[PDB]
């Protein structure tokens, strides 16, 4: 019984978690999951300034009532060669990473490891967070709330 938390360095606070490497988390749990880390989803506001602080991403997540990449760099495998926050208008599908916002993170550039799930709840889960340096930090809990999630 494990979930693995694949994490990126904070821009401005903002970073992205993709969980198992997969796209597989719904929007209810993408709440859920900021929440574990003491953090938000991120507003438009918040995500333009962490793109502007060198933030891209080729992977679609979560924000506040939308589902973005930031991107810096045209590539035309992420995001159809678009840049700036590009907004995923027509999909099928329900399932995405997240992007978490943290106010407590600095205001710029962080790509030291993140260590812990603060707001993790008592569970059954072994939850591991895997930086992209592969270090891991690995406690046993839960953090989803909504039934339809587990
Ligand atoms: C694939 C992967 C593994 C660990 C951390 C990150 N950010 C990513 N993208």
């Amino acid at each position: 019984n494990q979930i693995d938390l694949n994490v990126t360095c904070r821009y401005a606070g903002v970073f992205h978690v993709e969980k198992n490497g997969r796209y597989s988390i719904s929007r209810t749990e993408a709440a859920d999951l900021c929440q574990a880390f003491n953090s938000t989803l991120p507003t438009m506001d918040q995500m333009k300034l962490a793109l502007s602080k060198g933030f891209e991403t080729c992977r679609y997540g979560f924000i506040e009532g939308n589902v973005v990449i930031p991107r810096i760099h045209p590539n035309a495998i992420c995001a159809a060669n678009h840049t700036g926050v590009y907004i995923l208008v027509t999909s099928n599908t329900s399932h995405y990473d997240t992007y978490c916002f943290n106010a407590s993170a600095p205001p710029e550039e962080d790509c030291t490891s993140v260590t812990d799930l603060p707001n993790s709840f008592d569970g059954p889960v072994t939850i591991t967070i895997v930086n992209r340096d592969g270090t891991r930090y690995s406690k046993k809990g839960e953090y989803r709330t909504h039934q339809e999630d587990i």
